[PDB]
């Protein structure tokens, strides 16, 4: 079902199912069932998600089930989910979610890093904010089929002041700040 975040989300981008791994051939091999390709191809797909699915076990998040859990015409297979489009959300978990893009973010950063100056060398708290999305909309939709599992997801200093010459020690008086 994420892997449909992927087989019907990557497609719409102008791509195409097919066994031609490059983005001249506007088409991707894996872009179907995972019973078919292998699942470590596969894999770049499921696993990530699986391992963001370990550590929504590892943020302490209420994960805990409930109920049951689990179109233009594109080419190729044409997955069309049911009960899960609708669902929605608490702010909470996208923040969590929003972790998750961290720690996977950064645990590829451990290998990128290693190979030039790549534009992601920064963790997720200091990236750019427009390269929020690209993570953050993956890990928004896990959150929609989470949640349309009936699954939860939570859990110096200075100092300035006046010269004592011009202390006042007598009468009515008045002084004002303005804050940047």
């Amino acid at each position: 079902n994420i892997h449909e975040l992927w087989a019907l989300t990557r497609i719409e981008q102008g791509w195409t199912y097919g066994p031609v791994r490059d983005d001249n051939k506007r088409l991707h091999p894996c872009l179907v069932n995972f019973h078919s390709l292998p699942e470590p191809e596969r894999n770049y797909n499921l696993q990530m998600s699986g391992e963001t699915l370990k550590t929504l076990l590892a943020l302490g998040c209420h994960v805990g089930m409930a109920d049951e859990k689990a179109y233009m015409m594109s080419n190729g297979y044409k997955p069309a989910p049911l009960d899960l489009s609708h669902v929605r959300l608490t702010p909470a978990q996208t923040t969590l979610v929003d972790r998750l893009a961290e720690n996977g973010h950064n645990v590829w950063a451990r290998d990128r890093v290693a190979q030039r100056r790549n534009p992601r060398l920064v963790p997720y708290r200091l990236l750019d904010e427009a390269t929020k999305r690209s993570n953050r909309d993956s890990l928004c939709q896990a959150v929609r089929t989470l949640l349309g599992y009936g699954y939860n997801i939570e859990p110096r200093v200075r100092i300035f002041r006046a010269e004592k010459s011009y202390t006042v020690q007598s009468g009515r008086w008045y002084f004002e700040f303005e804050a940047v």
